[PDB]
């Protein structure tokens, strides 16, 4: 019982001011029998921002309803959704989400931005962010492996930056792991953190997906900022 | 197997932060040896998690193992800096164990900072009340039916405009819609009071699911959360 999902954005850049995106989700059945399954759309952004794709004028009342589809059939469909200007600022997954009436889940996952550029590294106003999964290893085995990431925090301002530091692995059974524990840093002007950072999946880690997030705090104004990148566990 | 408590010097934190003191316990209960990791991570409003850990220099340090003879059980302080510069709100400290085994044990405490402890979420005098209204903490694998009440009291002298949603975010990178979003007008001394509920299918997996509610004010644009853990068995 196999489902293949896409997902794909008529638009990928939102000016501060919010604006409207167009979804066209593809939901197809691969497998032989016929399949039940429920689906939905939603959407992840910055500051914790976690919000359904879907909005109603009146009182949602409604529960999330089962779908069919005949053996190699696929479902099309056009879902279209506001993003108001008073949502923060911000890098914004949309999430194409399917949940096989046997348990298997699939996704498709498209970026958009709000209010700054879809190619740019998350910035604390001329301090730059850059942490990449070196290697492109977006799973590791059951009996455990070691994912390293690239650290890179450039000081583009003309003055010097207070930043405070860290990373974490956000994951199964409400696990918080330490990547990087809590970094306080002074960065003269054009100078650069730069560093690699792993982190061991251990054996006795629990199978799932594991989000690894790093975030930098400007000590001196508050703004936060965050980079996001995911890791499975199998 | 394993038995960890958590419990915290200190609960309140003015805005200009402050220092908490935690005491860590961990107790073998098994018969045999056991080995684990452990440690201790925080998790704020905004998206904030951040590691209980801080270091001076530069974070090289690696997740050690740790073990512990039969009966025998593991006391640790730890202690940790929660900046002025981190966003006012609720927190959820949690001491976090994983054994060689796979299972995985963890004791929570809650502490506030720029807020009195257990207030109601407000956005400026409209308050925001919501609940797991039967104590229901967990369903079993074949599923269960959690019902939420849900009171946006407007305690202001004028009206307020709010946009409303309910998720709850959950394994395998879920994230499921438990409301839609709702635009409202609330009068001056009104409520916004109603029941909503999430039913977790047999399907869903096994896991932590954090139900998740959001309320922003349109006009000023402040955002506010409150959240439930539910698990499924």
């Amino acid at each position: 019982p196999v489902i293949e999902a896409n997902l794909s954005l008529n638009q990928n850049q939102l000016a501060s001011n919010g604006g409207y995106i167009s979804s066209q989700l593809g939901i197809r059945n691969e497998s032989c029998e016929t399949v039940k399954f429920k689906y939905w759309l939603s959407i992840k952004g910055p500051e914790g921002i976690y919000f359904p794709a879907k909005a109603v004028v009146g009182v949602d009342t409604a529960q999330q309803e089962s779908d069919a589809l005949t053996d190699g059939r696929m479902l099309n469909v056009t879902r279209g959704f506001w993003v108001p200007e008073y949502m923060a600022d911000g890098k914004y997954t949309v999430s194409l989400q399917v949940v096989a009436e046997n348990g298997k889940v699939f996704k498709a996952n498209q970026e958009f931005v709000k209010g700054v550029d879809l190619n740019s590294l998350p910035e604390l106003n001329g301090l730059t962010i850059d942490i990449k999964n070196q290697f492109g290893i977006n799973s590791v085995e059951s009996t455990g492996g070691f994912v390293p990431f690239t650290v890179d925090l450039n000081n583009g301002r003309e003055g010097e930056a207070n930043v405070e530091f860290w990373m974490t692995a956000v994951g199964p059974d409400g696990l918080i792991i330490p990547v990087n524990a809590r970094e306080k840093w002074v960065i003269a002007s054009g100078d650069t953190y730069s560093k690699v950072r792993g982190i061991n999946f251990d054996k006795s880690y629990p199978a799932g997906e594991y989000t690894i997030n790093a975030q930098v705090v400007d000590i001196v104004s508050g703004e936060r900022v965050e980079q996001s990148m995911t890791v499975v566990k199998k």
